[PDB]
């Protein structure tokens, strides 16, 4: 409850740029009571988002407590709201945002029934079938290709960052800010810049170098592949951040899954590779993926 920012100090050319995706205040209702889930995440809450046809569309809701001050409401409305009018079956993109005066923004998702891919894959109530998981990377690397397109750089791929609706479709999602905190299990922290790195999907390069590329999202869309195959196994599951890099400089790599198609691990290793420009386009994995996914019958 210290949060506060001046909103008529914003860049005036800035809240133009971006006031088709600001909601009013009674636009869009949440109950406190009603909460989507918990985590470290946060707290995702239900919301209903109002149009103006009467027409009232479900949501999930969520404060963006890292933002606390102007000057990062303005960084998060020049990197979050431009740079990010993403339209694309395969991609989540925002419903919006509310502004607010008192407290961190909101962000607006879209709902997603079925939640996380990795959370999906893992519950044995559900039965995905060989053919549905290598649907499901089908539809990731679709989702990719679009983001590609748009010079867009994910850096956080992974099955817990893909989202499931009803008609199980698969959403690739970026919760930039979104996330208060980050699981250890999955994240390390850069000591000096707080810096949140999912080691055991970076690429070889991007462990030297911190910097992010398509061809580093094309090496965590191979480790991707390997969760959805795996049914949602942690990769490298005894080994420390150190020991990682020494196994992958080594040449070796994720094993291949069981009842994983042979032509599905190649694609793997392409992902793979030490060399980024070495590594395939997402239009040559989606064209790939296509063919498996298509001949797969056995
Ligand atoms: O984008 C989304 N839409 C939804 O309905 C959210 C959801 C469905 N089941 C859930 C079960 C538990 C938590 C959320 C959901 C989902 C989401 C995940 N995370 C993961 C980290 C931060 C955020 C923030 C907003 C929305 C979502 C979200």
């Amino acid at each position: 409850n210290t949060v506060h920012i001046d909103l008529s100090a914003l860049n005036p050319e800035l809240v133009q740029a971006v006031q088709h995706v600001v909601i009013g205040p009674s636009s869009l209702i949440v109950h406190f009571n009603e909460v989507i889930g918990r985590g470290h995440f946060g707290c995702v809450y239900h919301g209903t988002l109002l149009d103006n046809d009467g027409k009232k569309i479900h949501c999930a809701v969520k404060s963006l407590n890292r933002i606390t001050d102007i000057g990062e409401v303005s960084q998060f409305l020049t990197e979050g709201i431009i740079m990010k009018d993403f339209s694309h079956p395969n991609v989540l993109s925002l419903l919006g945002i509310c502004l607010r005066s008192e407290g961190s923004p909101l962000v607006v998702l879209p709902y997603m029934k079925h939640g996380d891919l990795r959370n999906f894959i893992r519950n044995e109530t559900h039965n995905p079938t060989v053919k549905d998981l290598i649907g499901f990377g089908l539809q990731v690397a679709k989702g990719m290709k679009y983001l590609a397109s748009k010079k867009f750089v994910h850096r956080d791929l992974a099955a817990r960052n893909c989202m499931l609706d009803e008609k199980f479709t698969v959403k690739v999602a970026d919760f930039g800010l979104a996330r208060d905190m980050y699981d250890k299990e999955y994240y390390s922290v850069h000591n000096k810049t707080g810096a949140k790195l999912p080691v055991k999907w970076m690429a070889l390069e991007s462990l030297q170098t911190q910097k992010f590329t398509t061809k580093s999202d094309v090496w965590s869309f191979g480790v991707l592949l390997w969760e959805l195959m795996t049914r949602g196994a942690p990769p490298y599951p005894d080994v420390n951040t150190f020991d990682i890099t020494v196994y992958l400089l080594q040449g070796r790599r994720l094993l291949q899954p069981e009842y994983c198609p042979d032509p599905l691990y190649e694609v793997m290793l392409k992902c793979w590779h030490p060399k980024a420009e070495m590594r395939p386009s997402f239009s040559e994995l989606v064209s790939r993926i296509s063919a498996i996914f298509s001949t797969f019958i056995g």
